[PDB]
C-alpha cells in the first residue's frame, strides 16, 4: 500500500524538474537496455513534475481553489502521482513492470485529457461565485502559465515513451521528426483552417509561402521538432487571419492573401504571418494572451513556442493588418525544454496585495 | 533664505505627479492670467515631479549612489528643486515673480542639459568600481526607465512654459504642433539618417512611405504631436535600419529600400519601419533596450513613445530584416503623459535578493 499522497508531494517537489533537450529526446533508443533507461528516469522525473506543479496549485488564492473544477483537476494529478508512485519498488528488470508502466503511463495520458477546459471552467466558477479581483487575476495569469506550460512537458515525456515503447513515422523518434519540413506543415494548417473558413464566409483569403535560408539558399528549409506542435500554432494563427481577413472586406470578392515567411538563420528559424485583415489597436493586444478576457487558443500556441526555448508575438497595425511571428530555436541542441519550478522566486509571486501601481 | 532641501524633499514625496493630456497641453493659453496660472501650477508640480524621482534615486544600490556621476546629477536635482522652493511665496501679481521665474527654468534646463550621458557615466563607474551584478542590473534598468521618463516629462513641462511665455511656428503651441505630418516628419528623419549613412558607405538605401488613412481614404495623417520626439524615435530607427541594409549587402550596388507603412486608424497611429538589413536572433532583442548592455538611443526613444500612451516594439527575422514599429494614440485626449509615482509599488522593485528564478 502507498503513503499519503502528501508525503510524496513534499518528497518530490524538492527536487528541481530536468529539461531536456531535442537532441536528448532523439538520441533515446528502443532497446530493452534504452527501456529500463527510460523507466527509471521516469519513475523519478514524472513525479518530480507533478510534485513541483501540485505544490504552486496551492498557492492560488483560496477564491480559486475552492472551485469544484480546480479541485477535480487537482484530484487527478494527486492520483496520477499516486500511480506512480506503486513503481517506486519494482523491477526494471522484470518485462511485466515496464508493460504495466506503459499501462499506467496510458492511463494517466487519459485521465489528464481534459484538463485545459476543465481549469477554464475552474476560472470561470471564479469569476461566477465571487467576482474577479485584479489580484487574483494577476496570480491566475502567472500559474496558468505556468500550470499549462508544466502540463505540455509532462505530456511530451508521456508521449515519447509511449509511442517509442508500443506506424505511418518511423523515422520519427516518438512524436519528433528529425527532418520536419516547415512549408509542408505551414500547409496543412492552411488547409485545415481554410475548410473552416470556407464553411462559414463561403470563401477564403489564398496562402503565399516564401522561404529564406539565410546560408543555402535554394536549399529548402527543414528542423528537428514536434510537428503536431507547430502545427497547433500554426493553425490558430491561420483562423485568427482568415477570419479578420474576411470580416475586414464584407463588401469585397477580391481577398488579399495571408501571406508566410519562413525564415532560417543561424539561431532561429522565424515564421511570420501577414494578414491585411484590418488590425487590432495595441490597447487589446496584451489581452489575447489573457486567460480572464477569454478561447485560450492564442496563450497555449505561445506556450507550446515557449517550450522548446520559442515565443509566439503579434504586432498589429490598426487600419490595415496584422502580423504574427513564431520564433523556433533553429538547433536541435539549443531546443530545450522551458521548465517552470517550484521555489522561493516562485513563492513570491503569489504573495501580492492590492495597492496603488507605481505608475500615475 | 530656505529649508534644507530634505525637508522640501519630504513634503513634495508625499504628492503624486499629475499627468497632463495633450489636449490639456494644447488648450493652455498665452495671457498674463494664463501664464498666473502656469506659474502657480508649475511651483508646486515641479517640485512634486523632482521629488518623486529623486526619493527614488535614494533606492538605488549603495553601489550605484556611490558613483560620482550618479552624486553629481542628484545635486543638480537638488539644486533645481531649491531654485523652485525661491518661489514659494512670491506673488504671481507681480510681473517680476513671473519674469524670475521663466529665467529659473530656463537655468535649471541647461543645468540639465546633460543628465543622460552623466548618468550613464554612473553606471559605467558601478560596473568599473565593483563589477556588474544581476541584481544590481535589474534595479538599474527598472529605475532607469523611470527616471529618464521623469526627466522627459519635467523638461516637456519647462519647454512649455518657456515657449510660450518667452518664432517659425506660430501655430505650435510651446513645443506642440496640432496639426503634425506624420510623413513629413518621416521624411525629414530620413533625409539626416541618409547624411550620415551616405557618409560613411557612400550609399543609402531608397525611402518608400505608404499612407493607409482607414477611415478616409485620400486624406494625409496628422496629429497633435510634439514633432521633436516623433523626429528623435524616427530618426535613431533609421540609422539602425540603414546601417543593417548596407553592412549585409557589402557584395551589392543595389539596396532594398527602408519601407514605411504609416497608417492611422480608431485608436492608434501607427508607423511601420521595414528593412531587409540580414535581421538579428531573438535572443539579442531583448538587450537593445537595455542600459547595461551599453547607445541609450533605442531605450530613450522607447520611452518617448511610452510618454504619452504609446509604444515603441522590434521584431526581426533573423537572415532575413527587421521591422520597428512606433505605436501612438490617434487622439489628443488619449494622448495622457505617462508619470512613474513614488509609492510602496515602486519601493518594492528595488527590494530584490539573489536567488535561483521561478524557471529551470
Ligand atoms: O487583427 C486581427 C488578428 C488577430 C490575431 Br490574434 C491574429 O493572429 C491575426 C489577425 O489578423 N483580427 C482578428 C479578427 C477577427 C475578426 C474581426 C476582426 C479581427 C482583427
Ligand atoms: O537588424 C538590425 C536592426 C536593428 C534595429 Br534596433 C533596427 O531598428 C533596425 C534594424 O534593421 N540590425 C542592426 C545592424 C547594424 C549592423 C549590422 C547588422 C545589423 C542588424
Amino acid at each position: 500500500s502507498l503513503a499519503g499522497a502528501p508525503k510524496y508531494i513534499e518528497h518530490f517537489s524538492k527536487f528541481s524538474p530536468s529539461p531536456l533537450s531535442m537532441k536528448q529526446f532523439l538520441d533515446f533508443g528502443s532497446s530493452n537496455a534504452c527501456e529500463k533507461t527510460s523507466f527509471t528516469f521516469l519513475r523519478q522525473e514524472l513525479p518530480v513534475r507533478l510534485a513541483n506543479i501540485m505544490k504552486e496549485i496551492n498557492l492560488l488564492p483560496d477564491r480559486v481553489l475552492s472551485t469544484p473544477s480546480v479541485q477535480l483537476v487537482q484530484s487527478w494529478y494527486v492520483q496520477s502521482l499516486l500511480d506512480i508512485m506503486e513503481f517506486l519498488d519494482k523491477d526494471p528488470e522484470d518485462h511485466r513492470t515496464l508493460s504495466q508502466f506503459t499501462d499506467a503511463l496510458v492511463t494517466i495520458r487519459n485521465r489528464h485529457n481534459d484538463v485545459v477546459p476543465t481549469m477554464a471552467q475552474g476560472v470561470l466558477e471564479y469569476k461566477d461565485t465571487y467576482g474577479d479581483d485584479p489580484v487574483s487575476n494577476q496570480n491566475i495569469q502567472y500559474f496558468l502559465d505556468r500550470f499549462y506550460l508544466s502540463r505540455i512537458s509532462i505530456r511530451m515525456l508521456i508521449n515519447q515513451h509511449t509511442l517509442i515503447f508500443d506506424p505511418a513515422h518511423p523515422k520519427h523518434i516518438g512524436s519528433i521528426d528529425p527532418n520536419c519540413n516547415v512549408s509542408e506543415v505551414v500547409k496543412d494548417a492552411y488547409d485545415m483552417a481554410k475548410l473552416l473558413c470556407d464553411k462559414y464566409y463561403m470563401a477564403s483569403p489564398d496562402l503565399e509561402i516564401q522561404e529564406i535560408n539565410a546560408a543555402n539558399s535554394k536549399q529548402p528549409i527543414h528542423m528537428v521538432y514536434v510537428p503536431s506542435h507547430l502545427y497547433h500554432m500554426l493553425f490558430e494563427l491561420f483562423k485568427n487571419a482568415m477570419r479578420a481577413t474576411v470580416e475586414s472586406h464584407e463588401s469585397s470578392l477580391i481577398l488579399p492573401p495571408i501571406k508566410v515567411m519562413v525564415a532560417l538563420g543561424e539561431e532561429d528559424l522565424s515564421i511570420k504571418m501577414s494578414d491585411r485583415g484590418g488590425g487590432v489597436p495595441l490597447r487589446k493586444i496584451e489581452r489575447l494572451f489573457s486567460y480572464m478576457y477569454s478561447g485560450y487558443g492564442l496563450p497555449i500556441s505561445r506556450l507550446y513556442a515557449k517550450y522548446f526555448q520559442g515565443d509566439l508575438q503579434l504586432f498589429s497595425m490598426e487600419g490595415f493588418g496584422t502580423d504574427a511571428v513564431i520564433y523556433l530555436k533553429a538547433l536541435s541542441t539549443d531546443s530545450v525544454e522551458r521548465l517552470p519550478v517550484y521555489n522561493k522566486s516562485a513563492w513570491r509571486h503569489y504573495q501580492t496585495i492590492q495597492e496603488a501601481g507605481d505608475w500615475c
